[PDB]
Formats: C-alpha cells, sequence, structure tokens
C-alpha cells in the first residue's frame, strides 16, 4: 500500500480536543459567512447564534467515517463560549469610535501582521528547540525567553475574549499584565531583556564549529525574543491608546491624562530600547542583531552551506529592516503641545444663581485643549478655583492662539466629572459659558424648574443650535428628559431641519423620544410632521424598532397615528419590529397583533421568522401569543429548511417540544434541503435522549424516515451509543435488518462504534452476524481494518469462522498486518496454525503486508511460527526488500541472522542494496561490510543482464552509477574514498549524461580524474545529448575537448540541434567552437542542422556567426539548404534564405536545378517564388 496515510492517524485527530477547537474554528469561520449572528444574539440571547451555526454545519450530508470517529459530536457550551468571545471582541472593537484609534489601529496592524504570522508559524519550531538545549551555560537564557513567551501568549489568550467591562477591570488593576509588560517581567521573576543583552554581549551565536548546532539554536532563540519584544511593544501601544480614548469618551479627564502620559512614556522608552538615542552606545538591540546576522552571513567557513539558511537569514534581514524603517518613520505618537488658558474672568450677565450647577459655596475650574481630528491632544492644568456668589454665567477673555487653532474648553465644579462647555475660535476673545447651561436645563428631570431655567437662559441670548455630546442638541436633550413645555416651545417658531437632525450615531430626536418611552413628546413631534422612517447609521433601526425592543406600549400607540408609519421596515439583517417585540413581551406582542397591517410571517435575510426566534428563546408565553394570532405559519422554514420544531429538538427543550407536538397543524416529517434530516435525527445526533424518546412515542412522528446515504434513526442510535434509545426502539418493534444505500447493517455500525458494549445487546435481539457487506465483508472480516483491537476479542469468542473469501482476498489475519494488532493474533494462530503461509487474489501474505506498514512488534512474531521468508507479490515486494526503502537499521539484523537468501529480485530486477542507494540510506551500506563472508562482492546477476551493454556484468559497479542516478553525495564519496575500483562504471561520464552538477563538482578536484577520459566517450559528448545547460558551462571553464566528434558523426553541437535545445546553443557559441570542422560522415555541423530540418535554428545561429562559416558550404549530397526545405514542404525557411543572401546556382551530380527539382518532382507551389527572385 502507501506508507504515508492519515486514515489510522485520523482516529486521534478526530478525537483530539485541539481539533475539536478546529471544529470550533470552522464554526468560528461561519460568522464570516453569515453576519446575522450578533443582532439575533441581542434578541433571543446567545442561544440563537450558536444554534444557527450548528444547524448550518449539520444541514449537509452526513459522512459515515467522520461521524464514526467521534468529532461529529461537540458540546454546545464549548461553541457558545467561543461565540461569547468573538461577540465580545467585536463589540469592544466597535464601541470605541474615533479617527485617532482608527489611525493607531491601522498602524499597529500593518506593523504586526507579518511578524505575528511568522511567530505563530515558528511557535512549534521554538517549542521543539526548547528540548534540544543541553548545555548548562546557555540553558537559562532560552528558559527565560520561553517562560516570557508562554506568559505573554497565555495572557493574550486569556484577555482576548473578555467583555468590555471585564476588559477594563482586568487592564486597570494593581500589579496587572500591563505593569508586568512595561519592564518585561513576569510574576514568576522571568525577564527577557537582560538575557537578550547578555547573549549579544558575549556572542554564543557565532558558529565557531563547522556545524555549531547549538549556536544556530541560540540565534533562533534570539530572533524569537526580538519578535516577541516587538509584539509586546505594539500590544502595549494599542492597549494604552484604547484605554485613553475610552476614558476620554467617557469623560474622565484625569484618567485619560494618566493613560496619555503612560502611552507617551512607554513609546519613548521602547523606541530608545530598539533604535537608541542616536545609537552612540548601541543601546538599541535591532542594530545589534542586524550586525550579528550580517557577520554570520559574511562568514563562509562557519556557514553550513545549506540552501535554506541563506533564505531564512535573507527573510530575517528584510523583516528587521522593514520594522526598523517603520519605527524610525515616526518621531512622535501624540500631540504634546499645551494651549494657554483664560487671561481674565468676570461675571457680566445679571443672572442670580439658584440655577444649574452654579450654587453658592461651590468652586469652578476651567481647562483648554487643542481640537485635533487625527492625534491625541493634552488638556491644560486646571485653573485656580473661582467662588460662586450671586452670579452664575461668567465671561472669559481668551488670548489669541499662537498656532491659530480652535480650542476646546472644559469646566469642572468641585470634584464632579468635567464637562465640555464649548469651542473657541482663534480670532474671537469673549467666550460666554451660557450654551451648556441651556443644554443641562433641557435635561433637568423636573419640568417646572427646567422650563424656568430654559426661559431665563434664552432671554439672555443662549444658543439653541450647539452640539455638546456627540452631536446631540437641545432638541435631543428635551427629547430624553421628556419636558413637554420645552419641547412645545422649541417646536413652535422653528424650522423642520432642526427637528430631524441626527447625532454622530444617527439618532434623531424622534429616536431619542421613542427610546426613552416619552409618548407625550412623540405626539407633538408627529403632529409637527417629522420624519419617522429614519434609520440609525450603523445598525439601521427606526423608532419602532427601539419601542418594540424596550417594550413600551404607549409609545407605540402614540406612534401609530402617523399616516406615513411602516410596520414592516427592516434592518441591517432584515429583522422587523415584530422580531424585536419578542424581547418586549406579551404586552407589546398584543399591541403589534392588534394592528391590521402586521405581517406576522415576515422573514429575515437568513429566513428566520418570529416563531423561530420565540422557540429558540425557550420562552413559551410569546409563542402562545403568536399561536393566539391566527396568521402564523407553523411549518415555516429557513434557507436550509429548518423548522422551529427542529430547533427545539436540536436544543433539547422538552417542554416546548411537547407543546408543539400537541398542536393540530404540526408536521414532524419536514426535512432539511441537502440532508433530508428530520428533528428526530437531530435529537439522536445531539444525544438528547428525553426529547427523542418523547418523539418516538408520538403518533404523528415517523421513526422509519430515510435520508441521504440510507440513514435511519436506528443507525444513528447504534453508532452514537444511545442505549436507552435502542431499548425503546426494540420495545416499539423497529426492524432490525434495515440497510443503507451502501447497506451497512446495524451490527456493523455497532462493531465499528466507539462503544463496543452495544453489540452484545444486539446479539440479544438477533441479527444476521454472517451477513456480507456490499464490499463482501463480514463483521469479523472488516473489524481489524479500522484497528479497534479491543472490540475484536469479544467477537472472536463467539465462535466466528476464521476462513472466508472476498474480492480482495483479505481476512482478519491479513487485516491485522496493516494495523499490527498483536493481541488479536495471540489467539488466531493458537486456534489454527495452518494460516501462516497462504495466498489470495493479489498474492500477498501477512508477512508482506505487515512489512510495508512497519509494525516491529508484530513482524517478529511470524518468524517464530516459521513463515516463508522469500514470498513475493505481483510487484515483487519482499519482507527483506521493503525494509531497505524505509531504512530501519534497528531490526534488519534480525532478518539476516535467519540465514535467508543473499538477495531477492523483483520483476524489474533489484536487491536490497539499491533501494538503500536509491533512497540514500548510509546506514545500510555500512552494515553490508559485516556480511562480506555471507555476501560475495563479485556476484553476478542474470536478471538484469540485458541492461549492461556487454557480456554479463557484476552487481557491485552498477551501485556506483545508480548512486549517480539520483546524485547521492554521501554514497558516491564512500565509493571513491574507500574503493579503488569505482572507475569501471565511469561516474564522470554518466553524471554528465544525467546532468548532476554536484557529482562532477565533487570528483574533479581531489581525485584529479582526466576530463577527456580513457575511452572515446567524453562527458561533453554525452552532456550535449540531453541538452543540460549547467553541466556544459562548468566543464568549459576548466578546459575540455569539444572539437573532435564522437562515433557515427554525431557531435555535441548537432546533439542540441536534433533535440532542439535553444539554451545549449547559446552558450556553446560563446566558446567559438569551430563549425567548419566536418564530422566523421563528412557533413559540416552548420549544414548538418538543415539535414535534421531545424526551423528555429536559423533565427539565431545565422545572425550571430557569419564571418567564420561561409553560406555556400556543401555536403556529399551537394545540395544547399534550400533543397532540403523543398523536400520537407516548409516555405517558412525558403523565404528566409534568399533574404539572408544564399547562393542556389551550384548544381550537384543529379543534373537537376532547383527550379527543375520543383518541376520534375511536381512541387507547383514553390516554383513561382524562385522564378521571381532569379533574373
Amino acid at each position: 500500500e502507501g506508507e504515508d496515510l492519515t486514515l489510522e492517524e485520523k482516529a486521534e485527530i478526530c478525537s483530539e480536543l485541539e481539533l475539536q477547537q478546529k471544529y470550533v474554528d470552522i464554526a468560528s469561520n461561519i460568522i464570516g459567512d453569515l453576519s446575522s449572528l450578533p443582532i439575533a444574539g441581542k434578541i433571543a440571547g446567545t442561544i440563537a447564534a450558536a444554534a444557527m451555526t450548528a444547524t448550518h454545519v449539520a444541514s449537509g450530508r452526513l459522512d459515515i467515517e467522520q461521524t464514526l470517529l467521534g468529532c461529529s459530536d461537540l458540546p454546545f457550551d464549548q461553541i457558545k463560549e467561543v461565540l461569547e468571545n468573538r461577540f465580545n471582541e467585536i463589540d469592544r472593537k466597535l464601541d470605541s469610535h474615533s479617527a485617532a484609534l482608527e489611525e493607531i489601529t491601522k498602524l499597529v496592524e500593518k506593523s504586526i501582521s507579518v511578524v505575528e504570522k511568522t511567530r505563530k508559524q515558528m511557535n512549534k519550531r521554538f517549542d521543539e528547540v526548547m528540548k534540544s538545549i543541553q548545555d548548562a551555560k546557555v540553558s537559562p537564557i532560552i528558559s527565560k525567553i520561553n517562560n516570557f513567551a508562554r506568559y505573554f501568549d497565555t495572557e493574550k489568550e486569556r484577555i482576548r475574549g473578555l467583555k468590555l467591562n471585564d476588559y477594563i477591570l482586568k487592564l486597570e488593576e494593581p500589579n496587572g499584565i500591563l505593569l508586568h509588560f512595561k519592564e518585561s517581567r513576569t510574576p514568576t521573576d522571568d525577564s527577557l531583556q537582560a538575557p537578550l543583552f547578555s547573549i549579544i554581549e558575549e556572542g554564543y551565536a557565532v558558529p565557531k564549529s563547522i556545524d555549531d548546532e547549538l549556536a544556530f539554536k541560540v540565534l533562533y532563540a534570539l530572533l524569537y525574543g526580538t519578535q516577541t519584544y516587538v509584539s509586546v511593544m505594539f500590544f502595549l501601544l494599542e492597549q494604552y491608546s484604547f484605554l485613553a480614548n475610552h476614558y476620554y469618551e467617557k469623560g474622565y479627564l484625569e484618567k485619560y491624562d494618566e493613560y496619555f502620559n503612560s502611552l507617551n512614556n512607554v513609546f519613548l522608552d521602547f523606541k530608545s530600547s530598539l533604535v537608541g538615542t542616536g545609537t552612540s552606545n548601541n543601546e538599541g538591540l535591532l542594530d545589534r542583531v542586524l550586525q550579528v546576522l550580517m557577520t554570520v552571513k559574511n562568514s563562509e567557513f562557519l556557514g553550513l552551506e545549506k540552501n535554506g539558511v541563506d533564505e531564512m537569514l535573507n527573510e530575517k534581514i528584510n523583516l528587521f529592516n522593514k520594522i526598523k524603517e517603520e519605527i524610525e518613520g515616526k518621531q512622535k505618537m501624540t500631540l504634546s503641545e499645551t494651549p494657554e488658558n483664560f487671561a481674565q474672568i468676570s461675571f457680566d450677565k445679571d443672572i442670580t444663581t439658584p440655577i444649574g450647577d452654579w450654587r453658592d459655596g461651590r468652586e469652578v475650574r476651567y481647562a483648554v485643549q487643542y481640537a485635533s481630528e487625527t492625534l491625541f491632544s493634552k488638556i491644560s492644568h486646571w485653573s485656580d478655583p473661582v467662588s460662586v456668589r450671586e452670579k452664575a454665567c461668567p465671561t472669559l477673555r481668551m488670548p489669541v492662539d499662537q498656532t491659530r487653532r480652535n480650542v476646546l474648553v472644559f469646566r469642572k465644579f468641585d470634584s464632579s466629572k468635567p464637562q465640555l462647555v464649548g469651542e473657541i475660535t482663534p480670532y474671537l476673545s469673549n467666550f460666554i459659558d451660557i450654551d451648556r447651561d441651556l443644554y443641562n436645563a433641557a435635561s433637568n428631570p423636573d419640568s417646572a424648574v427646567g422650563f424656568k431655567e430654559f426661559t431665563k437662559l434664552n432671554y439672555d441670548g443662549a444658543n439653541i443650535r450647539a452640539t455638546f455630546d456627540h452631536g446631540r442638541t437641545v432638541f435631543h436633550a428635551a427629547a430624553k428628559s421628556g419636558n413637554d413645555k420645552i419641547m412645545f416651545g422649541l417646536t413652535f417658531l422653528a424650522k423642520s431641519t432642526e427637528l430631524n437632525q441626527p447625532d454622530k450615531k444617527g439618532y434623531t430626536p424622534i429616536h431619542v423620544a421613542a427610546d426613552s418611552g416619552n409618548a407625550g413628546i412623540v405626539n407633538l413631534l408627529i403632529q409637527r410632521g417629522v420624519s419617522i422612517n429614519s434609520k440609525t447609521y450603523h445598525f439601521l433601526q427606526t423608532p419602532l424598532h427601539l419601542a418594540a425592543q424596550r417594550g413600551f406600549v404607549t409609545t407605540f400607540q402614540r406612534l401609530m397615528e402617523s399616516p406615513e408609519i411602516n410596520i414592516n421596515e427592516r434592518d441591517k439583517d432584515g429583522f422587523t419590529p415584530l422580531h424585536y417585540a419578542i424581547r418586549g413581551g406579551e404586552r407589546i406582542l398584543e399591541a403589534f397583533l392588534n394592528q391590521i397591517s402586521i405581517d406576522v410571517n415576515a422573514k429575515s435575510n437568513t429566513g428566520l421568522t418570529p416563531f423561530h426566534l420565540a422557540i429558540i428563546k425557550n420562552d413559551w408565553p410569546v409563542a402562545s401569543t403568536l399561536l393566539g394570532s391566527k396568521k402564523v405559519d407553523i411549518n415555516a422554514v429557513d434557507e436550509n429548511n429548518i423548522t422551529a420544531l427542529h430547533y427545539a429538538a436540536i436544543l433539547g427543550y422538552l417542554e416546548t417540544t411537547k407543546q408543539l407536538i400537541n398542536l393540530k397543524e404540526i408536521n414532524a416529517n419536514v426535512v432539511s434541503s441537502p440532508g433530508l434530516l428530520s428533528a428526530l435525527h437531530y435529537a439522536i445526533l445531539y444525544k438528547h435522549d428525553d426529547v427523542a424518546s418523547f418523539l418516538m412515542r408520538s403518533s404523528n412522528v415517523n421513526v422509519n424516515l430515510k435520508a441521504l446515504g440510507g440513514i435511519t434513526p436506528l443507525h444513528l442510535a447504534v453508532i452514537q451509543g444511545r442505549k436507552q434509545i435502542l431499548s425503546l426502539m426494540f420495545d416499539i418493534g423497529v426492524n432490525i435488518e434495515q440497510k443503507t444505500d451502501e447497506k451497512y447493517t446495524p451490527l456493523h455500525l455497532a462493531a465499528m462504534s466507539k462503544y463496543p458494549e452495544l453489540i452484545q445487546i444486539l446479539l440479544d435481539q438477533g441479527s444476521n452476524f454472517e451477513a456480507k457487506t456490499n464490499s463482501g465483508a463480514t463483521p469479523l472480516h472488516l473489524a481489524t481494518f479500522k484497528g479497534k483491537s479491543q472490540a475484536a476479542l469479544i467477537l472472536l469468542n463467539n465462535e466466528v469462522n476464521w476462513r472466508d473469501t472476498d474480492e480482495n482476498g483479505q481476512m482478519p489475519i491479513h487485516g491485522a498486518a496493516m494495523t499490527g494488532l498483536l493481541d488479536v493474533a495471540q489467539a488466531i494462530i493458537s486456534i489454527d496454525a495452518t494460516v501462516v503461509d497462504i495466498e489470495d487474489k493479489n498474492s500477498d501474505t501477512p508477512l508482506n503486508l505487515a512489512a510495508q506498514n512497519s509494525h516491529i512488534d508484530v513482524i517478529k512474531y511470524f518468524i517464530d511460527q516459521g513463515a516463508d521468508i522469500n514470498t513475493r507479490n505481483k510487484k515483487g515486494l519482499a519482507p527483506l526488500l521493503a525494509f531497505s526503502k524505509k531504512g530501519n537499521l534497528d531490526m534488519v539484523k534480525y532478518l539476516f541472522d535467519k540465514n535467508a537468501n543473499v538477495y531477492i529480485a523483483d520483476n524489474d530486477g533489484m536487491n536490497f542494496f539499491y533501494y538503500a542507494v536509491q533512497n540514500g540510506h548510509l546506514n545500510i551500506v555500512k552494515y553490508a561490510m559485516s556480511e562480506k563472508d555471507k555476501f560475495e562482492w563479485s556476484n553476478t546477476d542474470n536478471n538484469r543482464r540485458d541492461e549492461c551493454p556487454n557480456e554479463e556484468c557484476a552487481i557491485s559497479h552498477f551501485a556506483v552509477c545508480d548512486a549517480v542516478q539520483f546524485d547521492r553525495i554521501e554514497i558516491v564519496k564512500y565509493f571513491v574514498g574507500t574503493l579503488g575500483n569505482f572507475a569501471i562504471c565511469g561516474p564522470l561520464h554518466q553524471a554528465a549524461r544525467y546532468g548532476h552538477l554536484d557529482i562532477v563538482k565533487y570528483l574533479v578536484e581531489e581525485e584529479f580524474l582526466s576530463v577527456d577520459g580513457s575511452k572515446t566517450d567524453t562527458p561533453l559528448c554525452y552532456a550535449s545529448e540531453n541538452g543540460h545547460f549547467t553541466v556544459v558551462q562548468y566543464l568549459v571553464s576548466n578546459g575540455a575537448k569539444v572539437n573532435h566528434d564522437c562515433g557515427n558523426g554525431m557531435t555535441a553541437i548537432d546533439k542540441a540541434i536534433t533535440k532542439n535545445h535553444l539554451q545549449v546553443v547559446q552558450f556553446l557559441a560563446a566558446n567559438g567552437v569551430d563549425f567548419r570542422r566536418k564530422n566523421s560522415r563528412g557533413t559540416t555541423p552548420f549544414l548538418t542542422a538543415v539535414a535534421e530540418n531545424a526551423l528555429h535554428i536559423a533565427e539565431y545561429l545565422i545572425r550571430e556567426k557569419r564571418q567564420d562559416i561561409n553560406i555556400n558550404e556543401q555536403n556529399v549530397d551537394k545540395d544547399t539548404a534550400l533543397h532540403l526545405a523543398v523536400y520537407y514542404k516548409n516555405l517558412q525557411m525558403i523565404k528566409l534564405l534568399i533574404k539572408y543572401g544564399i547562393d542556389v546556382t551550384i548544381r550537384n551530380a543529379y543534373d537537376k536545378t532547383a527550379l527543375d527539382i520543383a518541376i520534375d518532382a511536381k512541387f507547383s507551389n514553390i516554383v513561382e517564388y524562385l522564378k521571381t527572385k532569379s533574373g
């Protein structure tokens, strides 16, 4: 068979928990295909998205082998947790919106992507590097580096999936991960910077020895440490930027300032650590490792000559240069400039101060900042406290900005949270703080006080068109607070453009009014006639969506007097307000169903209906309300034909399944699109025994439904080890002998399942244990093929026959050879000893079959019995011969001590020496020295007599040229050094024919073998036959004989002509080989090319060399190049010779001119061309 196979390895691969996460990983790849997971997870919880992913993966054809090996089963909570992590990551990377984080994230991702990918690729290589270090002097350095890397990536994995609040709490904690990352240490006193500097200081990475393997490992560890240090730098940078912008958007100025300072400090320190402050003292480590790599690259004797070493060091140099250029490109991260605060403050407006935050006994502080849209600015230090007595609104005099930038102003009262109060232009001085007070007045929970404050501030010239909180205006503030009088006054004497102005997130005043459930102002807004079908910029919701989500009934009732309202407005994922009303509850579902124009059976992009979401949510009252509505399609399906009852079955909800079954119009026989799977199939597939048992006892449920591949619920129960399901189905009376399309019996699946204990229960019921598989196999016959030895013993004790025939001639005795189940063989031979040497259709024996699978523990057992040692197959494989290819030197000595035949030849003709030579195993040829007594070096083989050119020939000398055949340097050098009889096969000449540059490179210098050779054949003569470019160029330089021609007048230049080697002719013409020297036959090589009728040669050969070779040469035939083109019917070259100016007036002895050749031989087409040219 094939030595490389993963079918046996698929047992642990499928059952591997890491590959179970790969099943999660492909499930994690589903969120890329379908984007409806998040919003749906907002409606019915995270229980919906994982269910959709599971149904999508399980909707297709069920594979027998994959389901059998066990990784068709996966706990649902494991998928749910990964969806939690992904949703949390997406939400974290979405709430923080700012151009500053946009630029910082773009920079960090384009900086890290490649180094992160290569570090992930080389993680396992470094892991195997860890165990390869044995020296005590260097071991601590690699230990520290590995410990730091493990801490770093474990911490990243732990921190990646947490929620935003948990993210903030974990990042903001005493002795946290960031604190350990700043100075690059760990709680278990592990650091890498000091070892990284120490290893460079002494330089153990230099390859002092010819190999110096430990030096290469140390250099690899140094590279790993450098990449990890860059990665932790960028992780710290991005985390600090995220924290800073989060706390700036929240409104905490002090914490944003401290994170700003920390980010600047860490950036400066890491930059000084990598590139150095002018690299005067080589503080930076990037240039140090760069110079170390340059030195080791320039070193030649120290190098190991390996081709991959050059490529990997080139990649490292390129990557380090790119990252160094990226780091040195920027000289600052944030804007550290500080503005100038107010120069004078007064209280000019006559406003008594029981208003707003202005109270007697309070103090006020002010601060200024540069308004930057691309970088992070810094807030000025807070000014001196100003007491508040009898005056509320102050006036600030601002000096003209030097840089002429707009300045943001912040105000703080006592220890309260700072608030942004406005913006000041470079050319305006008198700034009045009265605009934000109106905004706060409109947000007052009290109505009378808020209205009075609003009127008082508006009477003194307060701007009502100022945005304060991400685009929110006074209209939004009145909408959120619900002030009826303020909203009425704002709507009156106003313009429609203010009432429909969205904020930075797309929320309009009607959106805010509906979100907060303020129906009294929604009525006024509708009466004024504002736009209602507006949508949020990102998530695309209307006020109806928000009202349904929050469950406000009066808001909806006041929203339904709008003539323009549209109930069936959709969203980004196509969900309707009725879909959102499931979270609202019965009080809002009844309000929706009361409306005439409700579309109860609306479908989303995936095809989900409100009934589907209600069933998935496991909330029965909403489903009962929907059933109370008379327009519900119970059997509605989705894009994959998944019914709500299928969802209930696959999520294992017993109560909802019972309630759905009791429905009169329910249909339990609906199936999927590509799988034809019913809900019962899903129940047994996910091993929810209670719901499956309830379904199988239902009258309207068919347990005999059939799907793709001939799959019935009985087969699933048998293969997945559901004992209670099997017992219940036995009680019901399900047919036992049901067969699939490929007709696997249930007993076969029981014998192939991971729970063998089932099969005996089947034996209780009675099954055709002698039934043949579609491939002519019995349960005992095919059991050993998979390799479950433990399940085979219990079947053998039932007195099952040990003699059988199939199309392949295999039996359990044969099947044990491939897997090496010695425990099965511990009883087979004991019962019957007449099986050790037998034959089948393909002429194989267990000795042969076990040999090619390399089972040492089983192969040695058969020699004790006395099996045939020289058995053969149609391919000629033998137990001794197959092991030569593998090269397992450990046990080959066990076979030679059983006085076997000296060699065995296949149909092609070979012995165990050659496959060692063919595959280049140096161990085997060394061992042959100890059997010079057993094996004769001068033995001659007659099987391959025809191959050797003359008489009969020895086996030994072909091994030299066969080593040359696959350019095995190790084998050929042993023959030259240790044997003086290596020149009989002529390695130099054969290597040139087969074009092995390495062999001819090695043999020339130290051996000083003659280039010409001791025979008429020369390496150049044979090299030109096969047209190999590399061999010719090296053999030219040292000097060689090229002018003299080989036998039968077949020279080197003509050899490339016949085979049409364009590249070979290019170089051979540079040497200026004499083309005038005629061959043995008498035809010049220039004329010989036309004899072969080479059309392509005239393009290049003629133009370059013309002075040495005249165009009027003749052969013994005495016909020019035009005559040959006449005979071969090729007009392309006929028109080329005349253009080049050849002579055609010379006549041979045939006394027939060129025109007469085309006339006497009846070539009418070419007569015209020659006549016109001739005068």
